[PDB]
């Protein structure tokens, strides 16, 4: 099994937000520490990426843009996984220094959007996903959002999304269309969410130094040159089913 030995392998570890807990509860601390747990992740999401089998077959603005895209989905999914395996989902597993309760959710400012994180941590419980079919749904997710102009070599794209989905295929196989259906539609689910993150995010760091709130320097680069693309439709999710 040399493609999920592979992703088990390459599975990024435990990162922390370095989030003070000992203080009082405020949206812009909150939401700074958010900024800087996606800061660091994104290190350990590139890192994972330029790792995945067939990946380095991209050209490298491909390679650069499909993370650009693609962090926000990928990021949400990892951290409804955690969640559902640490906690137990009234809660959002972001770190172990970051969990945030519904007082949390609440202060945040992010209430609804977290309401469907949480809705997606629930189905990981409710389909019994293994984590084998995690590690291949999150692979896919990373080839699930691009340029409707296409990208430099949209062939070789096109390529490697379908052997990705051939992955999931045989993980499933090994009825099994129902769960190949089932899988599809959770996949397919991740992108509404991270739609109405990209515009909570692209609405803060706007209005981000009115409320206090630090965005590190690469997060900043990214919500103002790629995430308009994507909030915009020139960038869209591919999903499944209609
Ligand atoms: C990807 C992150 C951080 C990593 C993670 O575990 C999921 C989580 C989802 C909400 C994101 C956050 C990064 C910072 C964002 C984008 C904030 O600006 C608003 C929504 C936050």
């Amino acid at each position: 099994p040399i493609f999920l030995n592979v992703l088990e392998a390459i599975e990024p570890g435990v990162v922390c937000a370095g989030h003070d807990n000992n203080q009082p509860d405020s949206f812009a601390a909150l939401l700074s520490s958010l900024n800087e747990l996606g800061e660091r992740q994104l290190v350990h999401v590139v890192k994972w990426a330029k790792a995945l089998p067939g990946f380095r077959n991209l050209h490298v603005d491909d390679q650069m843009a499909v993370i650009q895209y693609s962090w926000m989905g990928l990021m949400v999914f990892a951290m409804g996984w955690r969640s559902v395996t640490n906690v137990n989902s009234r809660m959002l597993y972001f770190a172990p220094d970051l969990v945030f309760n519904e007082y949390r959710m609440h202060k945040s400012r992010m209430y609804s959007q977290c309401v469907r994180m949480r809705h997606l941590s629930q189905e990981f419980g409710w389909l019994q996903i293994t984590p084998q079919e995690f590690l291949c749904m999150k692979a896919l997710l990373l080839f699930s959002i691009i340029p409707v102009d296409g990208l430099k070599n949209q062939k070789f794209f096109d390529e490697l999304r379908m052997n990705y989905i051939k992955e999931l295929d045989r993980i499933i196989a090994c009825s099994c269309s129902r769960r190949f259906y089932q899988l599809t539609k959770l996949l397919d689910s991740v992108q509404p969410i991270a739609r109405e993150l990209h515009q909570f995010t692209f609405d803060l760091l706007i209005k981000s130094h009115m409320v206090s709130v630090d965005f590190p320097e690469m997060m900043a680069e990214i919500i103002s040159v790629q995430v308009p693309k994507i909030l915009s439709g020139k960038v869209k999710p591919i999903y499944f089913h209609t």
